[PDB]
């Protein structure tokens, strides 16, 4: 049929820099392994094909979708020499099946080394010799690392990179200003790329409405004082954007983004006397604003909950009669007067009602039923706050590093069937909430621990997913979205699982760890610490504290200021008597 090209329609809506930008990542999710070289080509023949239709919306291609485009591109590049697999494979497909077969290949974990981050004197003479390649390289870098990475959020990781330099690579000392920096940023992307990881696989594994559900409570939360009406509007369009950005249609989810943005400053009257700050603000940093901005505060004199939800005599009939309108507006009520609530934990107490009123509708008297319903939530508000108190305590007392190595020896006899690199990579993570969170006081520590551990049960969710091994991570990641934090922390040790007989020896990788930082240092301790816990699951703490030193020990050794061939062969075989010595 008839109509406005797509390529120019969304070439001319988000600007050339942007459209470049955002078909880079495009480019650089969907082939994670091609080089930098490959993606700059097809960038560029993308990007001149937009040209020419925004010229000529006649021209040939442009009334092809987004999808043909790219996968044309693609295809039809010869360079794709196919010793990297799988390119002629969805190549043969037509659409709609080539472009999910694209899609399909997304790697969670690509097979790739850490992002080497070069010094910093380095670091300011490339960004000074030629801007583009840079931050081309660095777009293609970070999206092909994190092929769900929210498509916006990431071009404006890129401004805030560049202001860093910017700052950074005029001053006296450069690393000095610029290392706290960049890792403060690094920080802040990595938590963007988990919550955004979250978001996609409950619309992919759990439906749109997972997501929607979410979004209501969050947002609902932000903008207490916005009517039900209003919130939802948002939700749709916020629904749709994180389905097309999940799904690769990034130039529409950018365009659509920025749409809701605009939508939103231009009613924020009704919305939160809040958004003036952001709605002042240029595109990416509005969005940005927007996208994480303080809760509004609750509007004063709302009725008492239970009026709507417990004593109006038409609750069986709205919830048989409009169940979505009903429990969504329960899930907007609910969550604008607790603003200090976790997302999931609010989620859970929706779904409690919900099967409150399942169970009491269909008896004689429903309100005799769920009379006590909202009552009947303390308990689970008050589920987690000993343990979490606890692990607080554990954190305060043990510090980073022992904190990690704690959860790393507990998720490891939990679920020991799980790859070694994914519970290491896990458990750190785990450990991160305790640094980010513990030391807020309790009010706020409790709602910060509970949506954080949702988005780093989502990654190991995710990564098990790719290579699955353990019947217990299945179900707790399949039983549910909201209750995984639940279903995770009740696992005891799997008494179960068959101890690997470790001879453990040459383990050790021709001492290559010394070009290694510190950090890359105690990745590999705790790498040998997991494998140590498979061999004896039944170890005790001192134990492993032991072997482990012995561990450290043998590091250093063949490590030192000199240079000789094969130190570790002999000493091999004998840390592994040294390791039956501790553990038996
Ligand atoms: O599955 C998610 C689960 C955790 O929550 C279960 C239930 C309690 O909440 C589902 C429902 C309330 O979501 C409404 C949304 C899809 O529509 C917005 C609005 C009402 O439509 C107008
Ligand atoms: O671990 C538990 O079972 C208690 C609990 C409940 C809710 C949220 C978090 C936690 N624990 C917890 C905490 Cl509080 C901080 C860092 C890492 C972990 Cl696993
Ligand atoms: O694991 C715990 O519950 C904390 C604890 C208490 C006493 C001794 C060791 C440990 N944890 C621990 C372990 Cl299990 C391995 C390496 C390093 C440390 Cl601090
Ligand atoms: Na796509």
């Amino acid at each position: 049929e008839a109509h406005k090209s797509e390529i120019a329609h969304r070439f001319n809506d988000v600007g050339e820099e942007h459209f470049i930008g955002l078909v880079l990542i495009t480019f650089s999710q969907y082939l994670q392994k091609c080089p930098y070289e490959e993606h700059a080509k097809l960038v560029k023949e993308v990007t001149d094909l937009a040209k020419a239709c925004v010229a000529d919306e006649s021209a040939a291609n442009c009334d092809k979708s987004l999808h043909d485009i790219f996968g044309d591109k693609i295809c039809a590049l010869p360079s794709l020499r196919d010793t990297y697999g799988d390119v002629a494979d969805c190549c043969e497909k037509k659409e709609p099946e080539r472009n999910e077969c694209f899609l399909h290949h997304k790697d969670d974990k690509p097979d790739l080394p850490p992002f080497a981050r070069p010094e910093a004197d380095v670091l300011c003479k490339a960004f000074h010799d030629d801007e583009k390649a840079f931050f081309g390289h660095y777009l293609y870098e970070v999206a092909r690392r994190h092929p769900y990475f929210y498509a916006p959020e990431l071009l404006y990781y890129a401004q805030k990179y560049k202001a860093i330099l910017t700052e950074c690579c005029e001053a006296a000392d450069k690393g000095a200003c610029l290392t706290p920096k960049l890792d403060a940023l690094k920080e802040k992307a990595l938590i963007s790329a988990a919550q955004e990881r979250l978001r996609c696989a409950s619309i992919q594994k759990f439906g749109d409405r997972a997501y929607k559900a979410w979004a209501l409570v969050r947002l609902s939360q932000r903008f207490p004082k916005a009517d039900f009406t209003d919130i939802s509007k948002i939700v749709t369009d916020l629904t749709k954007v994180h389905k097309e950005c999940c799904h690769g249609d990034l130039l529409e989810c950018a365009d659509d983004r920025a749409d809701l943005a605009k939508y939103m400053c231009e009613h924020q009257e009704t919305i939160s006397s809040h958004l003036k700050e952001c709605c002042d603000k240029p595109i990416l940093e509005k969005a940005h604003c927007i996208y994480g901005l303080h809760n509004d505060e609750t509007p004063a004199g709302l009725p008492a909950v239970a009026e709507e939800f417990v004593e109006d005599k038409d609750v069986c009939k709205n919830y048989e009669e409009a169940k979505d309108l009903f429990l969504g507006k329960f899930l907007y009520e609910y969550s604008r007067r607790h603003p200090d609530y976790s997302v999931v934990l609010l989620l859970r107490l929706g779904k409690a009602y919900e099967a409150t009123l399942k169970k009491c509708c269909a008896t004689d008297d429903p309100h005799a039923c769920y009379a006590k319903v909202l009552d009947e939530f303390q308990p689970l508000v008050d589920e987690p706050k000993n343990l979490v108190k606890q692990n607080c305590e554990l954190y305060e007392q043990l510090g980073d590093y022992n904190f990690q190595n704690a959860l790393l020896v507990r998720y490891t006899k939990k679920v020991p069937q799980v790859s070694t690199p994914t519970l290491v990579e896990i458990s750190r993570s785990l450990g991160k909430v305790g640094s980010k969170c513990c030391k807020h006081p309790e009010a706020e520590r409790l709602p910060c621990v509970e949506d954080y551990l949702s988005v780093v049960l989502n990654r190991l969710c995710v990564l098990h997913e790719k290579t699955p091994v353990s019947e217990k991570v299945t179900k707790c990641c399949s039983e549910s979205l909201v209750d995984r934090r639940p279903c995770f922390s009740a696992l005891g040790p799997d008494e179960t699982y068959v101890p690997k007989e470790f001879n453990a020896e040459t383990f050790t990788f021709h001492a290559d760890i010394c070009t290694l930082p510190e950090t890359e240092r105690k990745i590999k301790k705790q790498t040998a610490l997991v494998e140590l816990v498979k061999h004896k699951p039944h170890a005790t703490n001192d134990q492993l504290k032991t072997v482990v030193g012995e561990f450290t020990a043998l590091l250093d050794k063949c490590c030192s200021a000199e240079d000789k061939e094969a130190c570790f062969a002999v000493e091999g075989p004998k840390l592994v008597e040294s390791s039956k010595a501790t553990l038996g």
